[PDB]
């Protein structure tokens, strides 16, 4: 258990659910933490892991203000300079006593010199119980290894122009963060709010994260950066859609720098019934060459 | 009347001073604070005093943080429907014990009812000590009263060259124990957007000598995403005129069309290590409105 | 001497009740600046108070959204290298005009360097109008310097059934200006599990009546990770009397170990559906130290 805290009033959205954003925040603290502990256990030189990847998360049951979280992780394999880390996220209602599991994810962190940063260490290794536990992690690596290798018209009804939308942030203090760069909490609670947007824009419906699927963590943003969070709908099963969210971040004043994609996730977004059952939400129908590339990509990852 | 705080390490901006956003925050707590408790002096209708204007805020010298900040208000001038509050804030270093005069604003307010809102309720009336002091009062609210009545591939110093942007969606803790959002999310947006078309034309380190003109059209609910656009519409010689525009947009209801909310004019400068404004490239307008607006801006600078 | 800000909706819970863990930052930030400003008086070395005990916080009446803060503070007494505050908590509602005495606190605070940190300084002594008010002080003085020197599976009622600790990482607004966390957050934190395990013990809505001695030990840093565990002690037939500890681990540095940042006395009180205070159960030891904490907190009630 890495870290244990309460659900308050801001951390919910108007609707009184928990922000999509703060449990993965709390993920990414817990992940962290204990990537960070495990990779200065030989006392090399002083690190801090930072967060590269969110394998996937899991929004299995909604969390309510008022509840504890208590958020675990578990070191699943280390690479040569990587690090996978499972978290799990339960809900306890201290009152009624109740306790369910709302969250499950996987994520993949690396450090970095405190010295020299931008510097990638190598990450101790860690005593496996199953020797079939340590070849599912790789297998799970090299998965991961291989997978990695915008205009907006008059908009017509469930088109990708029609739920295309954006938001756009200047990115303020980090005053006690463990390097300069500030944590990918704020980014990923900017990109939930953009996917929400698309979603309730395109469905017309209450809606609902179903899961995260891939966030990918390009290059690090410093203060002073203004990033560009556009989301777009890529895909539709008959009763889910699937969201791209792009970070592109953008100097204020600095042109010795150029704009760059900060970091890229995809969302799978679902409206459910009063009973609590998947409803069917409209078709996403794609117009230009592009859309339709992404679409038959996100029904591959829809069946993969 | 008072509102006293210390200047902490969020209440700043990228360069480490305090954020001009923390500062506009407190002038509208300030004057909120003692417009609303004047409006319900007489027992009447329980109702909120809400900021509609701020008439104008000098940034005369810059604070930091461990400072403690002291932000006075005093009621000018009562209209029908209106209140004028003029507010101070001050800075004090603890340590050294020197206090400067940081800001000066005056602001308008408008009582609502609590019981039914949208319905605007009559300010009581406040003794003034000489004629003179209401007579002018009056001459400024008049004042106030009349005047209220796409970008491509840009070359530099042009509007389209400086042109920004900020959206927003607003959520709960933006928003008052009402549905309506403090102004002080809005002027801190604002600002950060002033500023930062302004340090894309100017390409050097600027700050905010006055804000000119906060209008605040309509209410902003929580589930709104508001757009705070800001364009470079005149410049002197040694400062920049910027306008922000507040626009806000229903996610879900596609029957609502967007509103402007909110609207204001920013006046930046680039200073020297002395502290004297140093002159800024002149802005040159392409389009038709572009030097309309320009026009007006030097009408606003003579006057 | 004075602190006043109004009350907004991130300070209070969902009733409109304010924090306890936000008055307490106030009473901090109140008492920190009058100190610091009487540290720096007479010229000598650039320094700041660091809040190192809360004698005393009563919880007299509450306070709610939309309600000012009013905050007084006054130097009561000054050893060799501590400053002793006494806080006054107010609150006005500006519609109705009345104004209630909240909260009443007593709190320590020493002196540090800006220079060299971890160095104490000396406090300027304070002029007193009655020897008395001296002579108290001292003796207050005294009084404080000398008293300076796992759960399994649980049963409902006994200490192991309420136990409870939160873990947090400490993030980017919970510091100073330097590397240092405010009083304020920490306190807030084990109000928050003090409330927690209050709950479980009791099954209902409950509400802090006061908070006796909240040392605290050694500061804490940024990259820290700090566990706030809160067990209860003793309860009266309608009190409860729940101890709290900060421990602090870095995470990066693997060659320092846990030590011990803060502890408090946290006393709780049970409420109706109505608002009135309902009997709570009595907790029953098991071990040893359990009923050696169960008599010594009887002991800290009965004084
Ligand atoms: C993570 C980061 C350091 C990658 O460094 P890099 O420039 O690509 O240099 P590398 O040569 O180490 O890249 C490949 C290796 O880095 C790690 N890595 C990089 N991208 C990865 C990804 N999407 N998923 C998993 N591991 C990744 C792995 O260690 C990878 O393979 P390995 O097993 O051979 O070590 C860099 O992209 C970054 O910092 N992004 C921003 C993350 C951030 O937000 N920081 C602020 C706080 S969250
Ligand atoms: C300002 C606001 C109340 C205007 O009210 P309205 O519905 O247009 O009603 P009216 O225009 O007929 O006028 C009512 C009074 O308000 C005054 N007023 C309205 N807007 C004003 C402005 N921008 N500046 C100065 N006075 C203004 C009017 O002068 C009038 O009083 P008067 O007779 O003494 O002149 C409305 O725009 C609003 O609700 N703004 C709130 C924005 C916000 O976020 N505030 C802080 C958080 S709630
Ligand atoms: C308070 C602190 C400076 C104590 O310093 P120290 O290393 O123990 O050195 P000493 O205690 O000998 O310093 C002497 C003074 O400190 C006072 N002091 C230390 N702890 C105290 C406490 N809990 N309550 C009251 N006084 C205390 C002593 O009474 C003494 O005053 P005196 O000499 O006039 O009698 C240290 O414990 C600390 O820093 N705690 C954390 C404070 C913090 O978190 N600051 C950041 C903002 S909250």
């Amino acid at each position: 258990i890495q870290i244990c805290r309460i659900m308050r009033p801001d951390d919910a959205n108007v609707a009184g659910n928990v922000h999509g954003g703060t449990i993965l925040k709390m993920i990414e603290e817990a992940g962290a933490i204990i990537s960070t502990r495990h990779c200065n256990s030989q006392n090399g030189e002083r690190c801090v892991a930072a967060l590269a990847r969110v394998e996937r998360t899991d929004f299995l049951s909604p969390m309510c203000i008022g509840e504890v979280a208590h958020v675990s992780a578990e070191i699943t394999y280390t690479s040569k300079h990587s690090v996978e880390v499972q978290v799990h996220v339960m809900s306890e209602n201290i009152l009624t006593g109740t306790k369910k599991l709302t969250n499950k994810a996987t994520l993949w962190y690396v450090p970095l010199s405190l010295k020299n940063v931008d510097k990638v260490l190598e990450v101790p290794p860690i005593v496996y119980l199953r020797q079939e536990q340590e070849e599912e992690g790789r297998k799970r690596y090299e998965a991961q290894k291989l997978e990695r290798m915008q205009p907006v018209l008059n908009p017509e009804p469930n088109t990708v122009s029609y739920s295309q939308s954006s938001l756009i942030h200047l990115v303020g203090p980090s005053d006690c963060t463990l390097h300069g760069f500030v944590h990918g909490g704020v980014t990923m609670k900017l990109m939930d709010e953009v996917a929400g947007i698309v979603a309730a824009r395109h469905c017309k419906t209450n809606i609902v994260t179903a899961s995260v699927d891939a966030i990918n963590f390009h290059d690090k943003i410093r203060k002073g950066c203004v990033i560009t969070i556009s989301g777009r709908m890529t895909f539709t099963s008959n009763k889910s859609m699937e969201i791209e969210v792009l970070v592109d971040a953008d100097p204020v004043v600095d042109n010795s720098q150029k704009r760059y994609r900060a970091a890229s996730a995809f969302f799978t977004y679902v409206s459910l019934n009063q009973e609590g059952k998947p409803m069917p939400v409209p078709q996403l129908v794609p117009e230009t060459e592009d859309e339709k590339k992404r679409f038959e990509e996100g029904k591959g990852r829809y069946l993969q």
